[PDB]
């Protein structure tokens, strides 16, 4: 037993790090096949942030501007595209240790690893969620542009983020492996407004299915509720709206715990009207939003890649 | 900026994962070199564990009673051996994916990453603290005895931790990589008490200062405090104590905010006697203490491996 905010196992990512640099700009890229996938901003300078046109400023470049480094090894940069927010390498070494492998977009309140890196070297790794909102709170320091998140399933690696920029509140913002922001945001040096943050109910209700699993269980009630009306008092504390989808996805949790999911939402409703008391949760003091259903159906049953 | 529970990427260690079965028990093993370390329990029935012999039971296992596996390869155990509370089996192939590693015993308060595994294969991967009474508050489910924990240096892996067994309360103990159990503990079924588990305080400032490096500075006053006046109130909350070492190692971290080291326990004092006020650090209404000092400075240094 005991529950952890767990990542993936890092390996088959590690494996796919490199340095690209551009001028006097360093950051990493992803190597997948014979492609390396990095933030187009690489070829921008300071003064080109404020507003820059990315398709006359690569018409600029050559394959040459292009350093791609896997460890000691000097990659040939033989052709250069663009795709939406991110720069495509092509080189001519396809990547020994390239994995099973595929490019999807996440939706708000899913969570992913993040392996952090630096000069295309690993740092650290571990587990986010994306915000309603579309931002991240990573933990990124200058030079981490181009880490990736991702997620496995069975033997594939499904790579869903690549970060890009940090915000003044100190979140995180990045693209998908398409090259497509997560939010409102546009790689330019402006103000950008991340929305209201809120949070992420159906994880809530599987944390508290999962403490029910460790057997934290004082908040569990005799009441009971319609979804109608728990969301009625959940959009109060800025909780996301619960839908029938929601639902249908917290059910191997009721189904484990025989507690239906409406009753589970009784005692949210009560913790949220009268807080903890002084109690906690899982060794926690506030509600945790940043595991999903399924994380906590692989955590508590020991799925394994 | 930002700051997460990270762990060492987990790729040298996933190379080393391996299965052990005897018997009708199959739990995981660490392959480095030619030899595989497990928890000698591995030899036990449900029966033998109230009160085993294991030199007794050893003794009568011949080297065809252990099935090792790496993935598919069935590797053939040409010799076996205890050291404490491990069993050392000799394969007839050394690991090709064996990294720079050496065997470490860590201290109270010092934290390491966890690879779990089940059946040789890793599932997820976490960071953890040694409690002060040789607990650690992971998360492992039945199959996962043998997953490690381990710290990354510059290019060595320095296993630390073996996993053994749960106590009633949740937590988790364990050996390290000669054997020997940390804290009170032998691999026997019955009832054993860890001690009063305490807060780690030297912990909890390095957190403190990771809190005023990503710009949350409420808790800092103007008041100060001797190191023995603090540990007085520290040890009514049951803090550990706070020594001229754990100063010291604090030490990079006052020098890069400018915040003495008995200023910050000045503002710790007062968040133990007057609490939080409804208010946040680093987005936790309780107090963190599993980030140790180095922890703090390689995340926001972004010291890679
Ligand atoms: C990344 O490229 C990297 O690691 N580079 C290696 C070291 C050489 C780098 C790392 C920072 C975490 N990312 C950036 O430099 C991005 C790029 C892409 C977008 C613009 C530039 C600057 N940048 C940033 O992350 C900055 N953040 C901002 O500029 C915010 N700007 C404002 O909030 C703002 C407010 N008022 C006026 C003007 N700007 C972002 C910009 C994009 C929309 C969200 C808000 C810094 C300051 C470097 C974190
Ligand atoms: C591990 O070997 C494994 O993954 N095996 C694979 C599936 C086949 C296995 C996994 C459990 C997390 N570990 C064990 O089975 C250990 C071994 C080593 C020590 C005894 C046995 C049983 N065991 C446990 O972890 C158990 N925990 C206990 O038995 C506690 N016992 C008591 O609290 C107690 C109280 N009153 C009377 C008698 N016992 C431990 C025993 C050791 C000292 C600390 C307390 C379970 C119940 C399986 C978690």
């Amino acid at each position: 037993s005991g529950f952890r905010k767990m990542a993936f196992p890092s390996g088959k990512v590690e494996g796919c790090m490199v340095q690209v640099t551009c001028g006097t700009t360093t950051l990493n890229g992803l190597w997948l096949d014979d492609v390396v996938y990095c933030p187009r901003h690489v070829i921008c300078t300071s003064e080109d942030m404020l507003n820059p046109n990315y398709e006359d400023l690569l018409i600029r470049k050559s394959n040459h501007n292009f350093l791609v480094q896997a460890g000691n090894v000097q990659l040939r940069v033989i052709g250069h595209s663009m795709q939406n927010c991110v720069l495509k390498l092509k080189v001519d070494t396809a990547n020994p240790k390239t994995p099973k492998y595929k490019f999807v977009r996440i939706q708000p309140g899913q969570t992913f690893s993040v392996l952090a890196c630096y000069n295309g070297s690993p740092s650290g790794v571990y587990q986010c969620a994306m915000r309603p909102n579309f931002t991240i709170k990573g933990s990124f320091l200058n030079g981490s542009c181009g880490s990736v998140g991702f997620n496995i399933d069975y033997d594939c690696v499904s790579f869903c983020y690549m970060h890009h920029m940090e915000l003044p509140t100190g979140v995180h913002a990045g693209t998908d492996l398409e090259g497509n922001f997560y939010g409102p945001f546009v790689d330019r040096q402006t103000a950008q407004a991340a929305g209201t943050d809120t949070t992420i109910t159906v994880n809530v209700l599987a944390w508290l299915y999962a403490a029910v699993i460790n057997g934290d269980r004082w908040f569990l009630n005799r009441f009971t509720t319609t979804l109608n009306d728990f969301n009625l008092v959940a959009m109060k504390y800025n909780y996301e709206p619960l839908t029938q989808d929601h639902v249908d996805i917290l059910g191997p949790l009721s189904a484990q715990t025989g507690i239906a999911v409406l009753d589970m939402c009784a005692s949210l409703k009560e913790l949220l009207q009268n807080g903890m008391n002084g109690r906690t949760i899982l060794g926690s003091a506030l509600l945790e939003d940043e595991f999903t259903p399924f994380d906590v159906v692989r955590q508590c049953s020991g799925v394994t890649f």
